[PDB]
């Protein structure tokens, strides 16, 4: 029931600060916004701690000017300024027969996702090829959990592309296609254990190399 809280009871756009009805220029105007504060967003030190409540920061950061409900997971009962109330447990993946982890399961997840880096030491003191296999196994994880209603895409790319800073390689994700991105994506929440990881792997490999100048 909470879920069509998210977007208009007339409309299926996402209700948005700037009381645009279309989608379409909606989803322009909120490039625009996340571009304007990934520059104030760089000029920031990197954090010691990659962690859930950085995630949260960064898509924060990214959003506040479009969205509401900006950094909070939709997991959080948000109360918006109309005074109804959002939630989205069930989200499925689009145009496939799975779900994205569980509303309720959403805390313990990016729990054990801060503690797996934090026991990883945020992927530091390793290779590119280490650095790319972990990354890419991290990456396939954080993505089927979709912590947040809308934004989870680029809020996951600008903190993997943070974290290979910090580790001393290089993420540019926009050196890929978004149809890659999305089959190694699609590849890591449907193929059995090994094979999971093997296009996220690749498109790392690819996308790490500094070559990609």
């Amino acid at each position: 029931h909470m879920a069509r809280n998210y977007a208009y009871p007339h409309m299926n756009t996402l209700k948005n600060k700037h009381n645009i009805m279309s989608t379409k220029k909606l989803a322009h105007v909120c490039e625009h916004y996340a571009k304007k504060a990934i520059i104030n967003l760089n000029k920031e030190p990197l954090p010691q701690k990659f962690d859930s409540s950085y995630l949260k920061y960064i898509h924060q950061r990214l959003f506040e000017s479009t969205f509401e409900w900006a950094g909070y997971t939709r997991d959080f009962s948000f109360t918006f300024d109309d005074g109804t109330v959002a939630e989205m447990p069930m989200m499925k993946v689009p145009n496939l027969d799975i779900f994205y982890v569980q509303g309720n399961d959403i805390q313990e997840n990016l729990k054990k996702f801060d503690q797996l880096l934090a026991s990883k030491n945020n992927l530091q003191g390793l290779s590119r090829e280490e650095f790319v296999d972990e990354a890419a196994k991290l990456f396939v994880f954080l993505n089927s959990i979709a912590p947040f209603r809308a934004g989870n895409e680029p809020t996951q790319r600008v903190f993997f592309e943070k974290l290979a800073e910090a580790a001393g390689h290089q993420l540019d994700f926009s050196v890929a296609t978004e149809k890659r991105i999305m089959r190694a994506c699609i590849d890591g929440m449907t193929l059995k254990d090994n094979m999971a990881y093997k296009e996220m792997k690749s498109l790392f490999e690819d996308i790490s190399d500094p070559k990609k100048i």
